[PDB]
């Protein structure tokens, strides 16, 4: 339909109200002190949450240009939030901080090119001083403490942790599910994980985790398109009649496939989900082979001349349990022989020994990896449902913080490790007048999330931040106890990988949004 | 859709008014002097109440800020009656006067965290004072005096109330039913009482008294998840045979089902009520059995291999009536022979010999208390069928009373517990000048209730409560016959878990509603 | 009245409106090639003009607070021009320049304060630049030569006046009157020369000129401060019989004084001017003696004892004509007889011979000077009376050229002065970043009036500023003949007198105009 275009001055002031109120109101919940936020409910009483992905995910606003303004940084902050787990409010106060800097310079007449790229050398240069900044979290210790530091200082969950680390190793696959006893337990069983997302948001069961849960499902192995409806309808009536759910792996669902799938989850009497197939080309094809050997089933590949019409339930594989991460899968105690399991490994660890290409040996180590450690299961343990659940996400969200601190490494957190590297950047300069103005933006902008930590525990945020300037190291200001000191000694730590995803991520869409001058949108009515 | 967000003073400002709004609705029936209230009634003559419940669920503003403050404040009133079983027009007081002094302070450029670290320090420091202030109330004389004070001043309920706890036990199940001849009676048979909820409301049969009633249902006894309705369409078909209301008991339902029975419902062919599970696990298999011996039904568990699909009607348990709270399930009289119920019950106890773990000691013994125990049921005598009515509800309520009384205990009531406590407090002092006038603030605002009292019946609340004050111990002012006395000798009498999780409430909604900045909600439209 | 007061941004954002207003009217007239402005006239057609001081002073806009603005632009313009004599327009682009650009950064939040400072900087450095630049106008050539260029390319002006000032001395002082022949005449008679203005404005009789002219007036000589009318009632009848116009030279004048003198001036009975006695003191006093040598008059003084109603037509003084000026004097051909105008010159040698204070020897050698060189008189000829009303303002502007070059000197004009001197100060820096703003604001505003003349041209000013930047020297561009070449070779020179000036007070307004916060006026009515 029509639409109206808004170009130049305007465009970037309408953006500016935008990220101003999508920023406010999710930059109030930020830090241990976080003011609550309250957000309408249809029905029922509204709920109260320092969570700022919620209050971000429910921001839109009224007139099209300052909504869209807000769309755009709420996207890149839930991107930064999907890339490291963490750090979404920091993500979006640096955003709104570099957004409004750069766009009153651009207004002062100055080139949004070259502010661009200042703002550009600036974060990388901020970057690797991170890296430089960082402190290893190798050793079980410090992945017990940050563990602990994450769920709400607790020792517990940070033990569990350290010990499922400890067993499937440093890089291998943790997954948490409830416990029938009040004690904590751990147990290793061969497993799965491939970075594949669900085809649609609609099969998501529990829409407050973002997954799924299928105990003892049947799981599909198919190389071949999705064409047609006919051609799953033998294996849906099966499943039917076991009355199980039922995953699918195929090597992609065509439009019309996902319509019937959603119209059927809706309908309740399959729980059928889908995901894309794994890897790439014949390498896609040996690790179907090895889901496979996992839960005992039968790749249907039209090279091979089976179709999906002649599968039995003896052809399915299945697990005891398979969730989808909205960008990973993992299923574990695939049925499988472990004797073929054991025979798949040393196989594909023949592959390597015969291995010639880098890539491809790397390809097939990790498929070995990947294959041999399997994945490590935790059970929590408490008296009441309540505390299930509440332990059970302190336990995610503690692994998610912990796994990133080991990917990457762990700064003094509270925002000074910003304010360190924006100290120690002081005398970067570009190429010219705009280019420095551009880094400066940056650098002034990095200190955004320790100031408005100090406002919302009440203080002066400027006197706080000019007194954490002063020192040196990791000295620090504490939110929870208002005292000053060395950050780490007091175990406020962030991982690494969250402030530079963050960062990052804040200054790709200000820099994105500073050389934007049109806008075209529909007309509101 | 879009979203209008209001963030600051303004939002505080909104939500003052709607909790202004619903504070003045509910608060004017409060007391002995309670002033009526009238409420629309969409067809035929309006109701009049002076029942705080009732005021507070219709009340529902028409601008979103303030609705949604109104909603909060009611939400949580609502969670404290439910918790007690009254002072919900007590809780909407202390809220109320909670709010207006914090917000007025806030708007004085107090830190509202500081605030709300300073009444939580009040609140705990009175609920610890209240405590203190308890006097127990193990003695049946006092029994019956609570009992009779709640029920509008009726010996009668008091007498068989006492009788019914002596019978049973100090913490066992008390039922009310209606009883044919005028005489009242009492009888104790082999029962059931775990903590549960309804699925949906929708299974309500009776909707002012909040739950349902089976007369001779059938109850199926389930241990797994229902995944289609295909499971028990031929339970569906032997209950329609049968013409008799069924229940159903399994680990879970999902959407579909409770669709499904709530249409079934709605078509009245089937009177079909789910609730979950109790315990967790082997425990909830454990008394999955017991109920089966209680009923003489069968677990029915897809581990053992049974199918819902091949359920006969012997194989469905049975009693003589069912009753589901909102929160909590008791079946009277399973028809299950009494001979398996003391085999169980030794069998459980030789169990508690064996046990070690102490809380599983403690479930095993619970579970022997609950299955030799039973259920007392106290079936109300007199001539006409709406003096059946108003006494069966007079002793629901007196049940209540008298049972929350004995969990804690009781103090002084009219409102002179709160006064004395905060007389008692007026020395405590926080960490700053914020925290004390957050104290203060708690400390004035347990005044509310007494006041409110006075004010309703028309005398002058400032002077009442100096007097109150003034005195000591249990002198407080009798609203009834408006002359001061000792507040117990009269027996105006309040259980302490009433006035405790009133004021806990009142001091939690106030600590979230104090903090909150942003206020996003749907467009006017 | 009450007063509306508008302080912060919104006031910037007003005074820049009515500057841009003011400095887009007076600039479309810059240059050779300056566009026609037409004016409005209450009766008859409207004037047209391309002078900037006419199209500036008819300028005040309708909005209070835009009208303050191009108020105090007008101002210091005409500040400007009377300092030198030609550059208002130049002054008005550079001021409106500064002003666009420091209040374009003062809204990207940068420091008022360092801005003025920087400006400030760069200001004092360019100054002292130019007089680097500077050509000295010494010789007789390059003054015929200025002379011709200013009065619109005729040399006949150019050599009168290097005649004249060859005759009477470099500093000595010029005037021109209109001659009944058609042969330009020169003669240098006894005279005078001190610096006051007229009293009012409205003794001004010819208001196109600024100035009055007294044809053989009479001239008091007072000494007194005037008190009451009835001290002059005797002269102005005496005067009122002489039927011919008066001067009065008094200490001062009080308000009722002069409202007398303007009331009796607009009767027209008596045509009466009043000036400030010149200098001050004990020399106020000599130099008041040597112009009752010069007139035949006589010093009037309350410590002599002689008052001024006690004034005879014979102790006046007389001159054969008299002509004030804004801020300047000059008497011409007092009757006073020559042998006691050289006695008077030989006591005053004397005294400078005895003297031994350095300033007070200056004063006496320039009261010497004063009243020994006399002036210069230089009759126009022409046929028709038109050219010579032409011809006298054409000689009175070159003449306030010519004298402004000799002053201080003479520098490559077209506006590539400031080109070169901005070119020069590329590599100046402040203390901070701020300062350096500032600096480049500055330097950038500095090209303001060679764009402009471009614009007005019609050629691409960016083109044509850039070719001159990257020529050095005088290289610059020739508005007139539109194409480039040596400045001094073309002859297009400008005084380094004005072109210092308008730069000092457009830099002193902007500097005072961007530290502006608050804006007080009165309410629209
Ligand atoms: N008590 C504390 N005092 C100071 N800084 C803290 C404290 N607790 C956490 N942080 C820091 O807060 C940053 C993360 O922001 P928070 O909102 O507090 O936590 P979060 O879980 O990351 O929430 P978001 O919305 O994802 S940023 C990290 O740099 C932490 O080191
Ligand atoms: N005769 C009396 N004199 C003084 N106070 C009384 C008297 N009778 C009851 N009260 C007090 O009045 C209050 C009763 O409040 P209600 O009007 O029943 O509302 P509520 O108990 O706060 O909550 P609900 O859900 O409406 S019962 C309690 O604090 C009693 O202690
Ligand atoms: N032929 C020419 N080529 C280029 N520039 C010229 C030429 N003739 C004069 N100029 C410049 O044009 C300007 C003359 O400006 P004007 O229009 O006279 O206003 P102004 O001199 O700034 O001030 P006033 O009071 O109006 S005279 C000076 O900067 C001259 O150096």
């Amino acid at each position: 339909a029509a639409k109206d275009v808004k170009f130049g001055n305007d465009a970037r002031v309408k953006m500016l109200r935008g990220v101003n109120v999508l920023a406010d109101a999710v930059k109030v919940t930020l830090g241990p002190k976080g003011r609550n936020v309250v957000l309408d409910k249809s029905f029922g009483a509204p709920t109260i949450t320092k969570d700022g992905v919620s209050v971000a995910r429910e921001i839109e606003l009224e007139d099209k240009f300052e909504n869209m303004g807000a769309q755009m940084v709420k996207e890149v902050a839930s991107k930064a939030n999907d890339a490291a787990g963490d750090g979404t409010t920091t993500a979006t106060v640096l955003a709104q901080a570099i957004i409004t800097e750069g766009l009153k310079a651009v207004a002062a007449g100055m080139n949004p090119m070259d502010l661009k790229r200042g703002i550009d050398k600036a974060v990388t240069a901020a970057v690797e001083e991170l890296k430089a900044l960082s402190v290893p979290c190798s050793d079980s210790k410090a992945i017990a403490q940050v563990g602990t530091i994450s769920a709400n200082s607790d020792e517990t969950v940070g033990k569990l942790i350290a010990e499922a680390m400890d067993k499937v190793g440093k890089e291998g696959v943790i997954t948490v599910e409830d416990g029938t006893g009040l004690q904590d337990e751990l147990d290793v069983v061969e497993g799965m994980q491939f970075d594949r997302g669900y085809l649609s948001p609609y099969f998501i069961n529990k829409p407050e985790t973002g997954a799924v849960e299928l105990e003892s499902p049947f799981i599909l192995l198919a190389d071949k398109k999705i064409s047609n409806i006919r051609e799953m309808l033998p294996v849906l009536e099966a499943v039917a009649k076991a009355g199980k759910p039922l995953l699918i792996i195929a090597e992609d669902v065509e439009g019309e496939a996902l319509a019937t799938l959603v119209v059927n989850t809706m309908r309740g009497i399959v729980k059928v989900a889908a995901v894309k197939a794994p890897g790439f080309g014949d390498r896609r094809k040996a690790m179907l082979q090895d889901i496979a050997t996992l839960t005992g089933g039968t790749v249907i590949s039209e090279e091979i001349g089976m179709e999906l019409e002649k599968a039995t339930l003896e052809d399915l594989g299945q697990a005891k349990r398979v969730v989808i991460n909205k960008d990973t899968t993992t299923i574990i105690d695939g049925v499988g022989e472990e004797a073929a399991i054991q025979g798949r490994v040393a196989q594909i660890r023949q592959q390597i020994e015969e291995a010639t290409s880098d890539y491809d040996r790397e390809k097939l180590q990790e498929r070995v990896a990947k294959l041999a450690g399997g994945v490590a299961v935790i059970k929590v343990g408490a008296a009441t449902e309540v505390e299930m659940k509440e332990k059970k996400a302190r336990v995610e969200d503690a692994l998610h913080a912990t796994r990133a601190a080991v990917e990457e490494g762990v700064v003094a957190g509270g925002g000074v490790a910003l304010i360190r590297v924006a100290s120690k950047l002081a005398d970067l300069r570009g190429q010219n007048e705009d280019q420095n103005v551009g880094i400066k933006v940056a650098l002034r902008a990095m200190e955004a999330p320790l100031r408005q930590i100090v406002l919302n525990c009440g203080e002066e945020p400027s006197v706080v931040a000019n007194t954490v300037k002063g020192g040196d190291g990791n000295y620090g200001y504490n939110a929870a106890t208002e005292e000053y000191g060395n950050m780490i000694d007091m175990g406020i730590l962030d991982p690494t990988k969250v402030t530079r995803s963050a960062l990052q991520y804040a200054a790709s869409v200000a820099g994105l949004m500073i050389t934007t001058e049109c806008m075209v949108t529909d007309l509101p009515k």
